[PDB]
């Protein structure tokens, strides 16, 4: 199953290094440039959404009309949210860049959060493109045996449950 997953594009936080989750922070000028470079450039399949502004925002310049889920959504962070990276302790540091065994003070563990992510995509019954955050692509890369460092702004196609099929930046 083609399915295109779009990372949204940058907000403050995501270039100062700060842990962005469920806080609501919309694009900067630079990430709504970033979705409108996508524009003609994705494949005009049916689209979904997370339901938090940054995703919206950039569904909506990339020329989309999603349909909102919150199963899309970035993992919460909790009590990390915003939390600067720099002076991160390194329990949670090493936990989150090994992607397991993490689950951020009052957010969500990173086993919830996978599982609705995997589940939302079982619910797909045609190829689509997803406006979603870096902690599902990764997710999602990681699942099928890959690095899932990709830039805000861009998008991957994978034929899920396989293999990446390319990497649109």
């Amino acid at each position: 199953m083609e399915l295109w997953l779009v990372r949204h594009g940058e907000t403050l936080w995501n270039r100062e290094g700060r842990l962005l989750g469920w806080t609501d922070l919309p694009l900067t000028a630079e990430g709504e440039a970033q979705a409108r470079r996508l524009k003609g450039a994705l494949p005009s399949l049916p689209a979904f959404s997370s339901d938090l502004l940054r995703a919206r925002r950039t569904a909506e310049l990339a020329g989309f009309s999603p349909r909102l889920y919150p199963e899309l959504r970035e993992i919460h962070f909790g009590a990390l949210e915003g939390a600067l990276w720099e002076t991160l302790d390194p329990r949670y540091k090493e936990a989150l860049l090994r992607f397991q065994g993490f689950h951020p003070p009052g957010g969500e563990s990173l086993s919830a959060f996978q599982e609705r992510v995997f589940r939302f995509l079982e619910g797909l019954k045609a190829p689509a493109v997803l406006f979603t955050h870096g902690g599902v692509v990764r997710a999602v890369l990681r699942a099928l045996g890959e690095d899932g460092l990709v830039p805000p702004g861009s998008a991957v196609a994978v034929d899920w449950p396989r293999r990446v099929l390319v990497r649109l930046a």
